[PDB]
């Protein structure tokens, strides 16, 4: 299995696995869609200084958190192997028989419900049209996690998603499957598939493929997604060539939901790279609210926690500015016998507060199921 100390990522555009550790980079991203930013301004540097050094072909991989101001857990690698993706979907059981010593929801039911209610209130008034809140659920086990067996049954219980594992300065590991693309920059062209809207997936053909049509024609959820595609588009609109985005959202599945899907095509011009167009993009509303700025006060007065990595990004950028960045979602951190577990949900004010504990809920399904729990 993947020893703890690796980067791996699988996605239908690269697929890879890194060795050894080149250079970390810490640097907040704040202003990182600025190529002036001191962000992007030592990220080319050290991407100089890679090649220097005899690297090829050097890589930058890793997480940045939801709030940009705060480092970021990045670096170059000494190295970097591609793999097929469709042979690892064929190829990917257990290890561990895991005890559970102590497993507490952050916030609990009644609580998460009061913030919703809160948020709802908010967003009822001109100043917010959307805030996301989120929970955790901590877990201690009896005995050290064995990261490289949850990476192998998270990729065979979602095999399509851009599943990722992260090591980071702490000794611990980010891992998720997370379905929402957030920046793909491949030469000139650049895409975004933004996910807001949720239904629950069914067993039954017929039941299933009705709750896909009543999430379509769910006035809550088609106005939680429309506002964070026409926020994206305005700002993407104004550093785009062209721009191609559908009048309206598409159904996309995971394992557990439904989501609505709208996907972003667009050229870019040579002052941009992943990451330029990446932090001009995130957190779009579907991790943070709209407007911005007033939803992160919101969440920041309302969550009891801090997100750090969860609700950023994840993923990588090359020295000539390709790359690919997807939201930290339906993932974990863990470290010995801890794992932490998060999920949000965009609050809107048709949002009900038994409703959104439940959307969180199946979030958390995910890598509880990758869990055994
Ligand atoms: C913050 C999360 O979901 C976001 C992205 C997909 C669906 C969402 C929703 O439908 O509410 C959220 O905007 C999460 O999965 O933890
Ligand atoms: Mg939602």
């Amino acid at each position: 299995t993947l020893a703890p100390n690796r980067f791996f990522f699988m996605s239908p555009y690269r697929s890879f696995t890194t060795s050894g550790c080149f250079a970390r980079f810490d640097e907040p991203a704040v202003n990182g869609d600025s190529p002036d930013s001191p962000f992007q301004q030592k990220l080319a540097a050290l991407f100089a200084d890679a090649k220097a050094q005899g690297i090829k072909n050097p890589v930058m991989v890793g997480a940045i958190p939801f709030d940009p101001r705060q480092p970021s857990s990045l670096y170059i690698p000494e190295s970097w192997q591609s793999f097929s993706r469709q042979e690892k979907q064929a190829s990917a059981t257990r290890s561990q028989s895991l005890n559970v010593v102590e497993r507490q929801a952050i916030p609990e039911q009644t609580t998460f419900e009061q913030m919703v209610a809160r948020a709802a209130a908010l967003t009822a008034t001109p100043q917010v049209d959307k805030v996301v809140l989120s929970r955790l659920i901590d877990i201690t086990t009896d005995a050290a996690i064995d990261s490289g067996v949850l990476l192998e049954r998270l990729i065979a219980q979602n095999p399509v998603s851009y599943n990722f594992h992260v090591p980071l300065a702490d000794g611990g590991v980010l891992l998720g499957a997370s379905p929402e693309l957030l920046l793909r920059k491949d030469g000139e062209r650049f895409s975004s598939i933004p996910l807001a809207g949720s239904a629950r997936r069914q067993p039954d053909e017929v039941l299933d493929r009705e709750a896909g049509n009543r999430l379509l024609a769910s006035e809550k959820d088609r106005h939680e997604h429309e506002l964070v595609t026409q926020a994206m588009k305005e700002v993407l609109r104004e550093r785009s060539s062209e721009l191609h985005v559908p009048s309206s959202p598409q159904l996309i599945t995971t394992p557990t939901l439904w989501h609505l899907a709208t996907p972003f095509e667009g050229k870019a011009n040579s002052q941009e790279n992943a990451l330029t167009l990446a932090c001009l993009l995130h957190p779009t509303p579907a991790l943070s609210g709209f407007p911005h700025q007033a939803a992160t006060q919101v969440i920041a007065e309302l969550e009891p926690f801090d997100r750090e990595l969860f609700g950023g990004i994840v993923g990588w950028c090359d020295s000539e500015g390709n790359g690919e960045w997807v939201v930290t979602i339906r993932c974990a951190k863990l470290r010995e016998n801890q794992v932490r577990l998060f999920a949000g949900a965009g609050i809107v004010p048709a949002s009900s507060p038994l409703g959104e504990w439940r959307e969180t809920g199946v979030k958390l399904s995910t890598m509880l199921n990758v869990f055994g729990l």
